[PDB]
């Protein structure tokens, strides 16, 4: 039903296979702040965990993911995979529990799109667990 498949989008595997991402004074998985199953991801400092994902070109999507910000804000969105990558959406989080996050966004052309979880210093740390994305029609 429009569900597109997000290997280990749940980090339910304890390992972070089916991830990137860039820097991080914590970029590593997480068993004790898990929103589901046995771990969500952990992300604080510099850096940023990304998923490359491969949709179909000119669609409405919506991206769905549950956060919970520890301190400072997290950027959750997608973006093009190329360089001067093109955000598509984001979002800026401070919410401190765990709330589902939805962002609506269209493909392009480019079918290669990268979703990420963003703390863009080292008093930015959050989760993130639960990452979907469905195709609205």
């Amino acid at each position: 039903n429009g569900d597109v498949q997000i290997p280990n989008g749940d980090f339910e595997t304890g390992n972070l296979s089916g991830w990137t991402g860039w820097g991080g004074t914590i970029r590593d998985i997480t068993a004790t702040n898990a929103y589901e199953g046995g771990f969500a991801g952990h992300i604080k400092g510099a850096g940023a965990h990304e998923k490359e994902v491969s949709l179909r070109p000119n669609t409405q999507y919506v991206l769905s993911a549950y956060i919970k910000v520890a301190s400072g804000n997290i950027i959750f969105g997608i973006k093009e995979n190329t360089a001067n990558a093109q955000a598509i959406a984001s979002t800026t989080l401070n919410n401190t529990e765990y709330q589902k996050v939805e962002l609506s966004f269209t493909t392009g052309s480019e079918t290669n799109l990268k979703l990420f979880l963003f703390a863009q210093q080292a008093t930015d740390e959050g989760f993130g667990d639960n990452f979907e994305i469905t195709s609205l029609g």
